């Protein structure tokens, strides 16, 4: 029954690291995707000006930049990691 | 043997929520990344016109926007969540 | 004790597929997000030229494109998948 | 029924933004047409004064021609459309 | 061998797109050169008629000068390149 | 303390880039002002030679007016800012 328990707890560690790396990637993805979204939006404005400094005014009906929010997800994963913590000893 | 079984089933719930949040993030990521890709592509076309309304024609050899498709992934995760469902009772 | 062990190993397979699909999505996300980042940056340069071929010079203080790197994450997940492999038999 | 309410909500959000976009487009056309028409009227005014050099000197204290700007408005509606995007509900949640 | 076949496939996809891009670039140069040359010929025609005002009146029923458009084509090839991108195989799958 | 060191590091990275951006902006203004001023001086030179057509012929062997380029520099600093971005530390790691 030690091999099971040991294999078990050994698997939980592995799992938590998996979700840990995932949450990290998620965090790294929101950052880049958003950083680029801002670069894009800020580019739209710098264009609306120079196409006027010269109708050459942009069509924003199809120039809508979206931002990503993964806080809800990353928190839920953190709960899972924490919950998994609830499965170990007791002899 | 209840603590094990209980710890086990307790861990599965946690796992499924982890993969659930992941699949959600994946869904949220395809949406934003694609939405922005379209905003970018639609911006290219609105530029090819105004650089002609004035060779100022863009170079699309390096202006290729790519779309992301995570359906294969999200489905596989849904299978995993479902499969995990196959490990619980039996006394 | 077979049902437990069987349910266990049955759950590990499911888990590894979950992390496998995740790592795949991560790989698919870095690719698209980066591909689009390059399309965006290359668009900035093609613009700095045509706004000069006509101060209409862009403001790069807010035109900074970022690239995403998930190698650290994807490797850690691969370790988890491998580690999980360490929990199976022994009668 | 959350899905229903949420699907219903996200559904109307789309419509609203489309509505606010259509208003912005509208406002852009108005600024273009009204200003072009003001500018032509202003040019008529300059030509008439010279033409009348044949006093028949027009009174400019009452021929004020205005113009532009709704871009403040344009941008304000543009933000609302963005903040509206931050309101879509994740049915998965 | 899936990896092999897939790697081989993705590999040729790259080459094709590069091929279709090179064709688009080519077609763009042709529209630029042929039109510029048509336009210069057309201007020669207008100058000659005036010059000959010294009948030596040119017959324009047979001096038709055409021009432009391959952008339809340009865009068509541009799509193929995109739909080609939707075909790369995920070796991880 | 890794977090501390890392937070401290990422923190200074921001400042550096801001610094390198401010330098690029600066260099852009200088190219704009110095060239505009060279170009005006050069135009003064062409006008003076004609004006003096009243020998009072200026010696151009010693009136060399230079100009432009810092874009090489501009781009070089622009890269450093990007490579700097590839250095931020993931505190989660």
């Amino acid at each position: 029954q030690k091999m099971i328990a040991s294999a078990f707890n050994n698997a939980l560690g592995a799992i938590q690291d998996g979700f840990d790396a995932t949450n990290s990637a998620l965090g790294k993805i929101q950052s880049v995707v958003n950083a680029n979204a801002e670069a894009l939006n800020n580019l739209l404005n710098q264009l609306s000006n120079r196409f006027g400094a010269i109708d050459l005014s942009l069509d924003f009906e199809k120039l809508n930049v979206t931002l990503l929010d993964l806080t809800y997800e990353m928190n839920r994963i953190q709960d899972a990691i924490k919950k998994l913590n609830e499965s170990y000893i007791n002899l």
